[PDB]
């Protein structure tokens, strides 16, 4: 079944229903009218980011992922636009402390300071790519708050006590992420993952997906897509 959608719900709401049970949910009427969901196109970020250094993850369409540097204007070059060659992913990086003028198109959710944390250790990253990115089904030890700017994301969500069926790794390294193709998995080998239930969404622009700590996330992108992640506790 889907995630459901709740139009700007209370923080008291969030709190109860959502956060401290850890179900995962979009918020609707929140985000929307962040600047960044008018004013972030290829052309403003090139004029804002284009001659910054990023990192990007960059891996070939059974492959793997090298990690490599360059600024935002040859990331979109070789990465967006002309019929890109691999797949690249301006990933997991804090573009907004590294751009300042950045950070004024966003806010951080009300709904953060639910948590336990302080708002200095919020960690904001940006998901800058193409069409195709694809995560790993893994869990990350932080609430998170994923907001769609550009472009769809397909999501699918696994609760945390569903992680026998989802194979883990044995290495410490890897125990957060699985060894499942999501959509495409191998259950001659990992059998125990047909039968596990889920939630999916369609993650579109203005939208929020709240993955609750721990929850297993499956992200890719359906279009050229531009995601905010805030990390938080
Ligand atoms: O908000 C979240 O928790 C979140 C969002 C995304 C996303 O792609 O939007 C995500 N993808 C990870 C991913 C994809 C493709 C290559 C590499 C990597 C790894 C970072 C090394 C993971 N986590
Ligand atoms: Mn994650």
């Amino acid at each position: 079944s889907t995630v459901p959608r709740l139009h700007r719900p209370s923080l008291q709401h969030f709190r109860e229903q959502f956060l401290v049970p850890g179900r995962p949910v979009i918020l609707k009427g929140v985000a929307d009218h962040w600047p960044c969901m008018q004013k972030w196109s290829l052309e403003y970020i090139q004029e804002i980011a284009g001659c910054r250094t990023v990192p990007v993850e960059v891996g070939s369409r059974d492959e793997e992922w090298s990690q490599t540097l360059m600024t935002v204007n040859e990331f979109i070059s070789k990465y967006i636009v002309n019929e890109p060659r691999d797949v690249g992913y301006l990933a997991q990086h804090q573009l907004f402390d590294q751009i300042p003028e950045l950070k004024q198109d966003i806010s951080i959710p009300d709904y953060c300071s639910l948590g336990d944390g302080e708002e200095e250790e919020i960690t904001i990253n940006a998901w800058f790519g193409p069409q195709g990115t694809i995560s790993p089904l893994h869990q990350d030890p932080q609430q998170n708050f994923l907001v769609q700017v550009m472009g769809r994301k397909y999501i699918r969500l696994y609760s945390p006590q569903e992680s026998g069926a989802l194979y883990p790794h044995d290495t410490h390294l890897l125990h957060n992420t699985s060894q499942v193709d999501v959509e495409n998995p191998d259950l001659e080998k990992f059998p125990k993952f047909a039968k596990a239930p889920f939630l999916s969404c369609i993650l579109s622009p203005g939208e929020i997906l709240f993955i609750p700590v721990k929850y297993w996330h499956y992200v890719r992108a359906l279009d050229l897509s531009f995601s905010v992640s805030f990390w938080w506790s």
